[PDB]
């Protein structure tokens, strides 16, 4: 049933399923824009070639042939066959479009299906390839940034009754996984972009290519007189295609924007979370994390998303926004907070 | 069977799931309302969707064509299947209402199935782009809310035996939160009410545009003599069509008056949580939460909503309502509940 | 459906379930890549086989023979058995191409089949042969290496207020597990040079090698008169199996690079995980792990893939990072980082 | 489809499942050889049976008989399930090659599936017959041998600041273990033998065996007249079967002997894990184990299966690896281990 494909594909977590596995229990690694157009990009051809054949619309077979009536049952039955699998061949059969169009109409759910597997390799390839790296290191960063909170809340309390820096540091240097990173933008880009040419393509083809005359003559039947010599088969099916390809030309056509944009990781660095520990006196008082084509950025970027986590951020954040209406005091409040734990 | 989709898309918790995950246990983030609308708004199509093809209605294809006694049965198999694929062609098909009419005939779930994904988009967008903040902000303010219940207990104790405060008069300055969630609403509001025309269009269609003139006289058969000129199909399944057509817009036209509704956030303030509270001494005796177009007011309708998680509200909202009775005394019924934890 | 197969088979962590085993939690007995290389080469004939028979590609049956109008709807399908039985008896059918092209196209499903579990079959050998040996070995001296850290941190401790290294060093002569590595690593080679060579094979096949001619004349029915003499059938699906056949051909022969690189060990032998703990005083301050053909450079490789468990390597390792950047001092460093436990 | 049957026989862990039971957790009660032997040797058999009748190579029925064009639809039918039904009645039918091809023709599935069966027995016997007896045993034995290990540890340890053995030596004598084993290993030998002696002989079948002239002229139709004299009937699906059952016999003519050589016991005991502990000076230095069709051989191989999952044969086992290297010395580094528990 087309509702069972909508809940499924939609309406479930449909890979938006958490890593199963005490390993990365809460971690992001990958970016909420990037999931939803991996999401997207690769959900949506899967959700279009389910919906081809669903049963509501699908009449029945993908060809038909109008043999003569004298024929029987069973020799229709095998016309029908013969012109499915002779699209192929093109000794065979003759048809005004020419046999590319033909290939097409009937391979268009594989090719859908070629496309959603290609579009789901970049993001594969990052999870497996610089996942785990950055896995560990942004949470030794959260360790260390927590711990620093915990000894500038100490160093007040005392006062009332920095090798995470050097590390970020170190990393605006080496350039390994922003490149990785761009790396699948860039190729998810580029075979978005080759999809909507397909489809552009497929979409564009004369809406009568789906008609063909096919001729079963080769063989022992090229001596029969009592076959036809050809018949007008016509692949049914083939209006639903290239609507759902121009669906999903509209689609990919409008997410392109968003990865191209994805694509600039330095000026998304924005609202910097490193500002709200710099507001603390023990850890550096310096946001030390931008302008950079490097790790450091991209750091950044998973630092911003993953921030929420650490409830020293969230203790940090709200006093920074009363020091913005200026209330109070830092080290009292932070005294009075009491989260340490 | 029609008795599972009942299950499945009324009786059973469908888009009721809680989120499952430890982030978000026990805590709304939408407001019972909007989940309300957007469950009816998105399941109604589907379930309207599954229900025109239930096995109990459906008496087999979408469309039958009547072709002459002469055919075979496999002659007739394709002179339904090429009229079913025809009903796009537009030069082949010639119907009194036109071809929009069956183009609409055909992809009716189709086009269900684009507005309940549509209406489905912007409660995603909101689950995914305001939700972690609002939620993160209300679970600090609720622990700091019974933080400060505990201390004004324990002074009430001592003398026997407000950052938060500053929070909220913050958020009542910015207004991001608001405008998103307005946002949602008004997307909301607007694809229902273009859902609504669609339908009232459809529904308004002559009841006879399911019949249609369709001809297999393209190609070889174009100089064929023992074809007749043209076949009276008849595209079954489109009163049903209409018929649920008329339910979901009776729906939807009763939904949009509480969309529109919920759309003015500071009227819905009411029921001041803040004023239990505020008997309490300790705290500021204000409700400072009240007549803005700004974040505040979306926090003091989530506040309300998420409020009787906290033990320590029941307690001042019970010894409040004792006290618009008048019988005993603040303090002392206070020490009297010992409900710290 | 496609959409089930592509989720099952790609989206889905099929072969990549780890060891429901209390036995081995965590620990990964097997490359990333030769995991990969494995889930592919096995799993991509499987995919294919599945969409060579997708109720949206298929048909119907995969023989039909165009027996003459004047016979049964029975007798038809009698024809069509009975040629589909006769694809084996050589004396019966007559083809141009031969008897073995129609062999391989009546059992193409069988042989991807044969191939995928030929391919599965080394994974499978490794996964208990050598890897409980591993395992246990590997373990022990990620034990002894955080203990080993442990110490060299109580001693700088101390001062501020090597058994694993003879086992790595016996283990650099025995060469019996890297013998059995790549004996696994030259069976999946030879396996998919012959899986390449057979499919390469099968695309270039006439693509009219599925019409061939059969003849009921066996039994009674050689004196039977009413019968022809010969009928024209067609092997239908051939075009699907040619197709996914190049598919997977180009699939294998990308694949084998890839095994024939991770038949060098030594040569991947990099980044020495080793020099980490070689920074810290306590320990053997020397590499000792490369250069050789033996189990050594087999225990480097796992030691570089499992070695991110051990939080001592985390802490050291980042401590080697800002040595390279050269900022403070190593015991200072790890007395300040407090990650014993 | 055929890979849902691979995952589900060759990719799952079937016959494979541990012990789902608190009794037997971690331990193995049957030698790795034995389970791949048995899983083999059953789960095969039953994977060919799923892949004769598999929907992408079964063209439809068992049997076609070629009924006249005169006959009905459903006079055929009847045609045909009589003959099927009278394969059994030999008064009816006559084929050239006799009616126990044909009798074996229809019942290949249900031999295939007796062989499967067969072949199970021994090993549930083994399962439910001596292994709790083993799984006590060697449980008390490995806990009294980690025992004595930490008895050991202790004393070296004390200097530096034999139960199990009459046990096993008792076992020596006694052999009604053995001869359990032997029994179910020479029982699934003989019965893998009888297998493929009927494969064998199947397969040599006259290929032309399927083919069986059949005559509907018992009862009130043996007067009847327009009835043939007889038809011509094939059974379809002969070759598959034939071609899976040379498969199985390949592999069974190969499993073989990896069971006759299972039979040895005592030559199998080798890389004796009881020379780890005679390093250790507490208990017995001696092996005394060896040399003997008894219950002790059994017990030495169960004890090297399942020896990996003490910790203190590992410890032993590296320290020992050490002493063939010579570096260092027992207690100083059986101290320095520190892996009592
Ligand atoms: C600038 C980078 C751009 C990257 C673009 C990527 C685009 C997407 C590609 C997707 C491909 C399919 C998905 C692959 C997922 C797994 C990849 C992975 O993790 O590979 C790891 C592999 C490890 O190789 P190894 O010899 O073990 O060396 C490292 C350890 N010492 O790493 C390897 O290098 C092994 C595989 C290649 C071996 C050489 C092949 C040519 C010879
Ligand atoms: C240089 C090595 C090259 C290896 C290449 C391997 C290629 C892949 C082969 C895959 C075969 C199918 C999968 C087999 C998986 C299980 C294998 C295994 O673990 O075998 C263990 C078996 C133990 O034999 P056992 O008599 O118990 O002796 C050891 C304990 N004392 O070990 C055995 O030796 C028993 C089986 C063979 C017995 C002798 C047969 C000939 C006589
Ligand atoms: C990805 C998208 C692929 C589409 C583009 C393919 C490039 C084809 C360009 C060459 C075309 C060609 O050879 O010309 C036709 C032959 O095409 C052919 O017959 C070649 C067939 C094209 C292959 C398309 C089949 C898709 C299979 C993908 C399945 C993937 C499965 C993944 C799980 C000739 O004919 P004509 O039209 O010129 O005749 C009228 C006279 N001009
Ligand atoms: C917004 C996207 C609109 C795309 C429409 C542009 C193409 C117009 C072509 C004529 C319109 C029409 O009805 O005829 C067919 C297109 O219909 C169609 O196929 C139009 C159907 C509209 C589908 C889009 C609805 C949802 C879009 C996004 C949902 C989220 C032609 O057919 P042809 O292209 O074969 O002939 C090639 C023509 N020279
Ligand atoms: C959303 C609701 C969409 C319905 C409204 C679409 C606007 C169409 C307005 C233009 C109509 C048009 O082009 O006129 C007809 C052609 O329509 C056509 O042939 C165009 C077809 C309209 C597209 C509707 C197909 C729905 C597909 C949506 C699927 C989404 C899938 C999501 C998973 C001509 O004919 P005539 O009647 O004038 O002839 C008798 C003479 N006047
Ligand atoms: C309450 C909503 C009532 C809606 C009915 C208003 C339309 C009246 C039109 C005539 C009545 C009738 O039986 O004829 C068909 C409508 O029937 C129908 O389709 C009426 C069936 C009533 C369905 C509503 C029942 C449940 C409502 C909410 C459930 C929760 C016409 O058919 P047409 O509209 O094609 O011809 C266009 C006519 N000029
Ligand atoms: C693995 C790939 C196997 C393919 C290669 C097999 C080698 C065959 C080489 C000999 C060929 C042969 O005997 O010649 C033909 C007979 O073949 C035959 O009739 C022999 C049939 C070949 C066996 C292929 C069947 C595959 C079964 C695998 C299933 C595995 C299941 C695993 C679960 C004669 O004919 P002609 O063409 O010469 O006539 C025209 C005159 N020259
Ligand atoms: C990239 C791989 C491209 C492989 C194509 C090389 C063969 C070209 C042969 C002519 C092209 C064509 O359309 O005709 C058929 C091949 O089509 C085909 O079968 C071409 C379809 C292309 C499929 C590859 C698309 C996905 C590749 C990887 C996806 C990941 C011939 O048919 P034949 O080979 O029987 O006749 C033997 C010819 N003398
Ligand atoms: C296990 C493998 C069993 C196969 C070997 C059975 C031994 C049969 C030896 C005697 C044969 C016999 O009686 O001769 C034929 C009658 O056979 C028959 O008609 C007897 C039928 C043989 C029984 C095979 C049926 C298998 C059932 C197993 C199902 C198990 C299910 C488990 C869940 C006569 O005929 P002819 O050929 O001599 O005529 C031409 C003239 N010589
Ligand atoms: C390796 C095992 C090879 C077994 C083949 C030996 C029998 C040869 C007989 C002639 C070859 C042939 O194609 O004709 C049929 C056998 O084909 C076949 O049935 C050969 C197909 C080969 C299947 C083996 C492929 C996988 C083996 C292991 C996979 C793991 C004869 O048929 P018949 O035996 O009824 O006539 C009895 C003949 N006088
Ligand atoms: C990402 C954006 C640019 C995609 C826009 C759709 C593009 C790729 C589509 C839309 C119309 C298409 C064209 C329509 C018709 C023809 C004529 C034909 O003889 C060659 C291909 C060609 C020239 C097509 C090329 C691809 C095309 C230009
Ligand atoms: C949300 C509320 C307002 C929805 C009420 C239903 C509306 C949208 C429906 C009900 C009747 C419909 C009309 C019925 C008939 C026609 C004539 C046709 O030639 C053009 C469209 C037009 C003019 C329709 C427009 C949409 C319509 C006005
Ligand atoms: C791994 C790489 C090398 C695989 C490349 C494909 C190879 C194995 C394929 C491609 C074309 C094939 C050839 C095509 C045609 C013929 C003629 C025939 O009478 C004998 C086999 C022979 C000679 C084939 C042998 C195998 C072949 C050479
Ligand atoms: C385990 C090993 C030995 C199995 C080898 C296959 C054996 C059992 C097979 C292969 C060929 C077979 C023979 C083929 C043909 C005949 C002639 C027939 O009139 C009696 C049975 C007899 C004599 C068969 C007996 C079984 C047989 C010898």
């Amino acid at each position: 049933a087309i509702a069972q494909l909508a809940t499924e594909y939609v309406f479930s977590d449909f890979l938006l399923k958490e890593p199963t596995e005490p390993k990365f229990k809460g971690l992001r690694l990958e970016l909420a824009v990037d999931k939803m157009v991996t999401c997207i990009a690769v959900g949506l051809p899967l959700l279009l070639i389910s919906l081809a054949f669903a049963q509501e619309i699908s009449i029945g077979t993908q060809i038909s042939c109008f043999s003569p009536s004298s024929f029987s049952w069973r020799q229709a039955a095998f016309v029908d066959s013969y012109c499915w699998a002779a699209v192929q061949q093109k000794n065979s059969l003759q048809s005004e479009s020419g046999n590319l169009p033909l290939w097409l109409h009937k391979f268009f759910p594989y090719i859908l299906l070629l496309f959603a597997i290609l579009l789901y390799l970049p993001p594969l390839f990052w999870r497996f390839a610089a996942a785990p790296h950055i896995c560990s290191d942004l949470k030794f960063i959260m360790e260390e940034l927590d711990k620093v909170y915990n000894r500038a809340i100490k160093a007040a309390k005392s006062a009332r009754d920095p090798i995470v820096e050097q590390y970020l540091k170190t990393k605006k240097n080496s350039n390994n996984l922003i490149i990785k990173y761009i790396s699948c933008r860039l190729l998810t880009l580029i075979i978005i972009l080759l999809a909507c040419i397909y489809l552009g393509y497929y979409f564009s083809l004369s809406s009568l290519s789906d008609e063909f005359v096919c001729s079963i003559k080769s063989g022992i039947l090229r001596a029969d007189s009592t076959v036809p010599d050809q018949f007008q088969c016509k692949l049914i099916a083939v209006g639903i295609f290239q609507l759902l390809s121009v669906i999903n030309l509209v689609v990919y056509v409008l997410l392109a924007p968003v990865v191209v944009y994805t694509l600039f990781v330095p000026f998304r660095q924005k609202t910097d979370v490193l500002k709200v520990y710099e507001i603390l006196p023990t850890f550096d008082v310096l946001h030390f994390k931008s302008e950079g084509y490097n790790d450091l950025s991209l750091y950044n970027l998973f630092l911003e998303e993953n921030i929420s986590e650490v409830k020293s951020y969230k203790c940090l954040k709200v006093l920074e926004n009363i020091k913005s209406s200026g209330q109070g005091i830092d080290p009292m409040l932070l005294l009075t907070n009491l989260g340490m734990i």
